[PDB]
């Protein structure tokens, strides 16, 4: 049974369905391990570190004969052709409003499954390619504001007096609000952070940041306000709330940006959902009142690198629970994020 | 007497020589202080922050009421042709290689001072400009060290496994090499040093990073993701510490920074103003690397400039470049 592992044809796509682990991986369970020629590039995985992790390198053409597609993003309209009918596809294929291009799957009598679909049950944590991804965008996000802002994050003491330590406020403590706190927290910030469960609180503290809440639609309405409050005082200030499925809440508008001083900078995580941020624009960095509105597009493959060595592992074990291959449409992990079958829609 | 803050005229300048408590200060040394409109916009001073503070709001045509102009670069032939003879005029000269223009300054009839020149002496630390500066660019190398690299700098441990922690190489244990050292050392790198002076193996230990001591160099180097190089000498080239083939042996993806190439770099390959990919190797060459954190680096030079202001209200005689019609400095 041979793996494709498919080069990602998106100009914005840098990161690779297989790392070097990830396919000496596939080896032991018994694959050939086939590499799209070039494929793991902008990831710097070079052709030959695949060779010698056990695969053998192949072309666009070779993804006719896999029995596996591995791969990052949907396959486009113009790639689906290129594979054989009962094939098995498996990528973040954001099925959310993508109901054509499913159907187009259907059609072309693939087996495909959506790994953002995966159970996020703490069972089954190392498969989760949403939790994975948004670690890294996390501590990305606060590596782009501290690039895009003009001033130093830590406190320095100098014999010309002494910089200021850069006031941080994370918003949503999810998987990359965390890491973004604790990259802020290294770099030495003054950080705070908010987020809608309480719950939140007893993390964000743990890790040395302030939880910014009012104690006690009553709490919302006076919520919004501390934070209007907390917000014009801060340097930067990240957003982490991107649902899935979901339109991205507006927590920041451009009322509230325009309290903060010029020269602060915030990112936008949620940009590619709508925003948590007003005047956020996918993939730019816009500047409004002299502050820095940071919305890049694929924020984990700004380290394509480290993000296809994670996402390659939560591929290969999620394929392991199909192992030779015995595709199961009843179970489990199968049922949840399967998406197409045997020409239908499932 | 007067004091005009000239804005930078330099397509790569968003540093300016005064702030807001810089204008506090020379207010209160006795000067009635002119911004120039726009001056602070590169580094986060709206005119209106500078009216509030004391000064006034002027343009270019105003500096020729001044006795003193305060900057960040060496004047333009045209911005000097606005200045009145007998003015001072305080700034990063860079005199070596533009003895033209030092010239030119003489004739105008302007007393200029080169802020570099400041001798590195205990008494002028809160002066030294090269000393303040170097340490935020060393501070900037690490983040754009970070932008470039296409992994995580800290060994995180995610459900999914754990990313390595990169390994950073900084050459060169001054002010730019130690803060350099310090910030890889937050992100939680594996970090090491080398410099020629054993003097500083105790300094980078201090900081928790390995001290190395051109063999044993190339091979080291071969072993790292990334490598800073901050070996810069005032007025003379820069050594070269890293060949192309040592650079030949580097992981593809490994990301070098090299804070030396306005005068050749110490990196073979180096491109000033560029960020270069060759074998997979990355070579970041910025340009005025403390001006990409223009704010909170106009916030230390200010007061730099300020601070040795107040003096001449030794180091006259080590800075002083032109005056009354001459080229005074020794060296020139």
């Amino acid at each position: 049974e041979i793996v494709f592992i498919a080069k990602e044809s998106d100009p914005n796509e840098g990161r690779v369905a297989g790392s070097v682990e990830s396919v000496k991986k596939l080896k032991s369970l018994g694959f050939d391990v086939v590499v799209e020629a070039g494929a793991g590039l902008g990831s710097r995985i070079p052709d030959q570190e695949y060779e010698k992790a056990g695969a053998r390198v192949g072309t666009a053409a070779d993804a006719k004969t896999a029995d596996v597609i591995l791969k990052v993003r949907r396959p486009s309209a113009q790639e689906i052709s290129g594979y054989r009918s009962g094939a098995v596809v498996i990528a973040i294929m954001d099925p959310y409003g993508n109901e054509e291009a499913i159907s187009a799957m259907a059609g072309a009598g693939l087996t495909t499954f959506a790994m953002e679909l995966m159970p996020r049950i703490t069972r089954a944590q190392s498969m989760d390619v949403l939790s994975s991804q948004a670690n890294l965008a996390g501590y990305q996000a606060v590596i782009d504001a501290a690039y895009e802002y003009d001033r130093a994050l830590p406190m320095m003491m100098t014999a010309a007096g002494t910089v200021p330590a850069a006031k941080i406020f994370v918003m949503g403590a999810g998987v990359a609000g965390l890491q973004a706190i604790a990259t802020a927290r290294r770099l030495g910030a003054v950080v705070s952070a908010t987020d809608v469960r309480p719950a939140a609180k007893e993390q964000v503290a743990s890790l040395g940041a302030k939880f910014i809440a009012v104690e006690d639609g009553e709490y919302q309405v006076k919520q919004a306000a501390l934070v209007a409050e907390h917000i014009a005082k801060q340097d930067i200030v990240i957003t982490t709330a991107l649902i899935p499925g979901r339109p991205a809440p507006r927590l920041v508008t451009r009322e509230m940006l325009d309290s903060m001083k010029p020269g602060s900078v915030v990112v936008d995580l949620a940009v590619e959902r709508g925003g948590n941020i007003e005047g956020a624009e996918a993939g730019k960095v816009t500047e409004v009142g002299g502050v820095r509105i940071v919305g890049h597009l694929n924020v984990a493959g700004r380290i394509a690198a480290s993000a296809s060595l994670l996402y390659a592992k939560n591929l290969v074990t999620f394929l392991e629970t199909m192992v030779a291959l015995a595709l199961n449409m009843e179970d489990e992990l199968v049922k949840a994020t399967a998406l197409t079958h045997g020409g239908a829609v499932v």
